[PDB]
């Protein structure tokens, strides 16, 4: 069977509670997290975190997305930081147990509309193959359309994460989210534009609306601020990280902590440690019930398969949901239901593998084998690749149950199958 | 379309509370889904003619009950032959053929402590004549079920045992009886004489709730449409009783004197069909599905895991049906236990499984008669297509509908593990 | 366990095994059903009123005394049959049987008198026979009118006009008997005092298999509105000739109570049947079992969630009193009322505690039988010089009568609902009292 | 539209979060008490007057620092600042005095703690924040050191290590309340686990109906900066959303450059966070988990809170001798302010430990007839309520009183229309 020890770990006694109050009362500091950390860490790359050797330590510590702030530096400076990130990432390609995709995100300087510097920085992003744009001071839907147009003929696959930094962006949130790939709660400017005591309301509202929409949301700025000069964070800082994860954030971010601080690697390690504890403390029973109740009926087979797979994973405490995805969409639709099971996304697209770090609980595996002539064999090889990588990484063991999500024919947009396998 | 959301009590289905769900029930909201609660009709002088049996099958009879408290082995053998003749008269059109189970209802222990010698002989008769189900009278403890199982011998291992709870001891030892039984019958006739009449509804509701929690079939029986033995229309209490048995969660409803000896056997079957269909649409699935999931324990069985995923998927897209391939009926039973609003169309080659799955609410059995294709994946597809073609002919499905298809990874029973979202073309 | 552990130690495990209390503590409706126990005996007084139709089999004073002791709370006179002279004699016999118990005020049981109209027939509105029967009702001091075939709001206005200026106090319960009445339900309920789900005609006017939907919908809407709802016709039909009912009949009575009906009715079962007293006894027995089986945890939660916010102090006091009664497993809620309204507002929240309504109005004492769980006590003493002392005497009358009738025991907690000044409409106080 | 009422009406917690509005202004009085540590930066009578106006409800004296003479002078300055507002009885704000012990250090009750606890009794302190409580016998030792004269002093056990967290239930059982002392807890257990201990202890205290304080580094950067970090405002808001009855300032008020601004910031955040509480789920869960009871004060409290929610009552006015009737109302977390009218100056100060309890110290002449005396204490609550902005003409209030004088007899709830 599973054993009594299994049910004492990852806050499983608190998970079985009948009320949110009882769930809190059952949280246990001795109940150790077992699942892989699912909230991605975005680290801003700057003077303190630029070297290839330092970047290798940040990747090992848990950095999933490298942020380049175009409010500072230059094209030449950021291109060198990007090259160093890619060199550090590819230094682990020799071993399957250490290689991890790392997304590259460009954060714009900001604005009467799209600034000349933003047009040129967005063009630099397309030319350097960036995965994501964190668009500063998005105030309305037309600001997103301008960023989308500036991404030109080659950059339509780049994700646009609109940064909400002022009163107008909060008030026009629904129209901005509708046309964006996701949102960043940019608390630095938000805390100066609106009263500081109201930022938590904007953060919780935007995270809840993004969770309802199934779109990624980033919590940002001053999460571990004191760690710019101190080796350990304050009590308010660790609670801020934990509460951003409990709020429903897909990603958490470090700015000055990694760009200029004295402890960049330790700041990444601290966010990794807290996120893992907070993810186990999520009250999935109410969260899943409310996400299902609020999500409308759907005739899209990817959406229908995703909810069935997440329900199946909860039923058997599945060690993972393995999904085949080319664009990342099938993995994103699983992630929106917040399964406790890790979502292992097997893809041939290097860009999709980097971009899916935006979605909580998605573990990308880039697959490079040549295509099989028999499509069903190519699918089976990718599914077994997900299982063998899962075994190698500690996600899975023989005897475990996994949920497998595929489609009936090749090409993006046909996901319609959920299977229960049993690991051999 | 807007019309879709006005039918089958869908406005009441979207309510946030059970009280508001009741307030939104609409007598003009017509039922669309096929009737999912099976009807058991007791065979007798009123329902023994082969031609009358054909009318009862068309009216909705799913299970024919043989009451061994009346008549000899020669009488029951003739009843079996007549039922089979009426059932097989429709086998020439495989897309519309309806299997009908045959249940043997034992005489019982009488004044004895356990299995009577007449019951031993009747049970052996049942095995020799290939009955599908045994309704075991006056089950008081787990050893009564073991005795019935032993009397069926090695040749009757596939026969379902439905324990009839008819007295105080059976109600008190319910948990141990349900554990070893395939299902239960709330036998209200004797129960209403053995315990105070005003307490029977508590025993009925409790046993139906516990069977629903266990995922095992439960039958509500006796005097449901009693006045229809002599009158063409039932009383207001009788229609209410049928509707409330379905709302309680009964998998099956039964007719005794109404079909065995009365003057309106076909009309009694038609009345139970009409009421059950209305009551099934009035079920508050939002609370029911939530509570069945919450109470059901975690499972490592792939059939169980696939079943809950398929039911969740069916609710998400308002699937017209869940088509499942099954050898023993188990994969269909595990879908049924989650009470989907979507019809569970079970395709099987086992004639016995097709008859027995009528015990599970919402399971529509289709008996597949074609010999196996050389390529197993093609044989599976042909059976799924047979489910689709039968569903289109019977009115379950139309082009454009979404259906959930439940299959397994290898031949043989026990390997269901796949759920697939399919658009009907 | 922790939510009931201290009270289980104080009241004992036997207390928590009775009146379906294990099923009452369940966290889901499914678990509540699984925990229903035929060995869990009902303890509370029967709260769903029984309406018995008075006719040839139940007319004599001696027979009526047996029916009052068996549990009849409302006597129905069907003006579709008999005559003015016949029904006046039945009414006099009912009053004689009722007043035979008036010698002991601390046990006297009021019985309401209801007139059921013949109806409009093939006409579009109020018939001439109904005008005469309604005038008879006012002249004979009837408490309630069961108005046949109500199809729209103007039908109830016509009944109200026919009762004249002297019948303003008479309750109008509109009978819903056809498709139009069901479709125009909301406008009818708005102007009526309550509703009767008259299933006999309803089962002929709409498909028989749809009556349960109309019954459950109308009971739910009346529960939401806080207005009385009666379930009627063929509930124990076979008992017209047999001494025991069918399994569908007991189920029907139990399910009408579980649906939320305030009253249940007997027609031919008491008017002409061989076993009128046994039919009343059977409805009494089933209703007590079914009331205990109600899942109060979900019901109370849903009644609060659906009921809008209120600035009426009687309404605010009523929900606070019902919440307080549930918190301590109160034996009873004693309320002082002039019109019955404060008791009706307590009843709408469906407390498990009996609502003992102390009133000086003989008519209000009879009419409150329409509201589930209201036990009327007619106070006959002249007013004390100091109003606060008069209030206290009335509360003590409720306590002493409660102890004498078996509702209250020493050590019990009772909730007492009173107002801040004399006259109807000023209830605003809730008190927790320990019985000594 | 105000006080996050659109988010309050939501059918799910997720929809409640989606409906939170930065333009929906808080209207209710700030419910979560602020504990400020008094030290070099906040000692003067003039500075203490500004801290009282900014919202300080409890003055903490940390006996790990200073001396008996130093802390006695701080206490005298607190009392002088508090009494400077006594000339207007309808607006006077009581302020509690809390002694935080040095602790056991090496190893039961230290000899320094015995002397400091004696000092506390002699100086009439209201509360003891007992450091490093790891078992029930630590609480008994503190209680014994307070002697027969300190029977009325509240003991709030500070949970600062692994043992205190593991033996939480036995500690809470014998304590008046708890302090989640995150400074030591954050080095005694892994820093990334403190939030689990905080949320668990707050939840268990809420279930028990006993006060819980969130403490340490809440607005840390404000020791040198005029504005806090984004993590610090979030931390204050989340402690209130977690269910904390009190929030605390240590170095921020004891030695920092912006003590008054730190108090103002905690006041501003707490008020916003209290309106963002999802009362629909919270009341339902507290009401479901609170055990059945035959105690009339407990029965009246749930009836009164239910009644207040039904009519959107502006306040629940309660008469209390010890603070207990107000504490039992507070445990159900009403949105309505609990205005507690008491003659006990000590109970008025101590009741700041319970969220949403606004103490009014009654100093009007006694009425000859007890029923009239009760009525004038109720009218005093109404007049103070109107002057402070809690109540207006036309509002509905719930009034909670007892049937006889003396503590322990609360059994009446009344619905009253203002003016
Ligand atoms: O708004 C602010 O002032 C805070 C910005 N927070 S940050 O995005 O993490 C940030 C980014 C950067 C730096 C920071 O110290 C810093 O803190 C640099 O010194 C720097 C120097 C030269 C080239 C590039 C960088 C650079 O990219
Ligand atoms: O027709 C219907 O659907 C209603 C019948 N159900 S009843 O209202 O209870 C009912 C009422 C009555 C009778 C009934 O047999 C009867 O059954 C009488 O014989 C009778 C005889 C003489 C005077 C008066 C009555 C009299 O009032
Ligand atoms: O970090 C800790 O270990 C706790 C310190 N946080 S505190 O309790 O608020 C605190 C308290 C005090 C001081 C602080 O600077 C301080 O910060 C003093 O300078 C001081 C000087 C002279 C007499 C008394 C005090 C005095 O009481
Ligand atoms: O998430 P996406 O981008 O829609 O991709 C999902 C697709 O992946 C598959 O599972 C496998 O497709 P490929 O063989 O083309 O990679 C498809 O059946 C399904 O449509
Ligand atoms: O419900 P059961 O009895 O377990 O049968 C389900 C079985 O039916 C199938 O779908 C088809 O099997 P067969 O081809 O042997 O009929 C299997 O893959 C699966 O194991
Ligand atoms: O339920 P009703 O009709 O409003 O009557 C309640 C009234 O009864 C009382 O309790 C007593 O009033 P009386 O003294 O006039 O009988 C009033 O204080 C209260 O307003
Ligand atoms: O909250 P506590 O300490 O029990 O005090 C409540 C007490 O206060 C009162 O309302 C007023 O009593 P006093 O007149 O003695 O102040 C009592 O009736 C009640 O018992
Ligand atoms: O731009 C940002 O990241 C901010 O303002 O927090
Ligand atoms: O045997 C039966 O069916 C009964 O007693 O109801
Ligand atoms: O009128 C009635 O009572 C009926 O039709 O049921
Ligand atoms: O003593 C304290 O307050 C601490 O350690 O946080
Ligand atoms: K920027
Ligand atoms: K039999
Ligand atoms: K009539
Ligand atoms: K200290
Ligand atoms: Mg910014
Ligand atoms: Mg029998
Ligand atoms: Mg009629
Ligand atoms: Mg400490």
């Amino acid at each position: 069977e599973l054993g009594t020890a299994f049910f004492q770990q990852q806050q499983l006694p608190a998970a079985m509670a009948d009320t949110f109050l009882e769930h809190l009362c059952l949280l246990d500091i001795d109940s150790e997290p077992v699942a892989a950390r699912s909230t991605s860490i975005i680290a801003t790359i700057g003077p303190a975190s630029r070297s290839v050797e330092r970047l290798k330590e940040m990747i090992k510590a848990g950095m999933n997305i490298a942020r380049l702030n175009f409010s500072h530096g230059s094209h030449e400076y950021h291109a060198e930081s990007i090259a160093n990130v890619r060199e550090a990432v590819e230094s682990f390609a020799g071993s399957p147990l250490s290689y991890r995709p790392v997304a590259i995100a460009l954060d714009t300087k900001g604005p009467p509309g799209l600034s000349e510097q933003d047009v040129r920085d967005l063009r630099f992003g397309v030319e350097h193959g960036v995965d994501i744009v964190f668009a500063s001071f998005v105030r309305k839907a037309s600001d997103v359309a301008a960023v989308r147009a500036a991404l030109g003929p080659e950059g339509h696959g780049i994700k646009i994460i609109s940064k909400i930094e002022n009163h107008e962006g909060v008030k026009r949130f629904d129209e901005i989210l509708e046309v964006s790939d996701g949102i960043m709660v940019a608390r630095g400017d938000l805390g100066i534009e609106i009263p500081a005591e109201k930022v938590f309301l904007a953060q919780k509202m935007m995270i809840g609306r993004c969770n309802l929409a199934g779109k990624p949301v980033v919590c940002a700025t001053q999460m571990l601020e004191s760690m710019i000069t101190k080796p350990r964070p304050t009590r308010a800082e660790t609670s801020d990280v934990a509460n951003a994860v409990l709020d429903g954030a897909d990603c958490i971010m470090l700015s000055g902590e990694t760009a200029k601080g004295n402890f960049p690697v330790e700041a990444v390690k601290m966010q990794h440690a807290i996120a893992r504890e907070a993810e186990a403390a999520v009250y999935h029973r109410q969260l899943f019930e409310e996400l299902r109740r609020a999500a409308p009926l759907s005739r899209d087979p990817t959406e229908v398969t995703a909810i069935g797979a997440v329900e199946a994973a909860f039923k058997c405490c599945a060690a993972a949901i393995i999904v085949l995805t080319t664009t990342g969409r099938s993995a994103q639709l699983l992630s929106r239901y917040r399964p406790r099971a890790a979502v292992i996304a097997v893809t041939r697209s290097a860009q999709a593998a980097r971009q899916v770090h935006l979605c909580r609980g998605v573990f990308p595996l880039l697959y490079r084998e040549p295509p099989e002539a028999i499509w069903a064999d190519d699918v089976d090889r990718r599914v077994q690749f997900g299982i063998e990588s899962g075994k190698l990484r500690g996600f899975l063991r023989v005897g475990d149950l996994v949920i497998v999500v595929t489609g009936w024919r090749p090409g993006s947009g046909y996901t319609n199958i959920m299977r229960v396998l049993s690991i051999s």
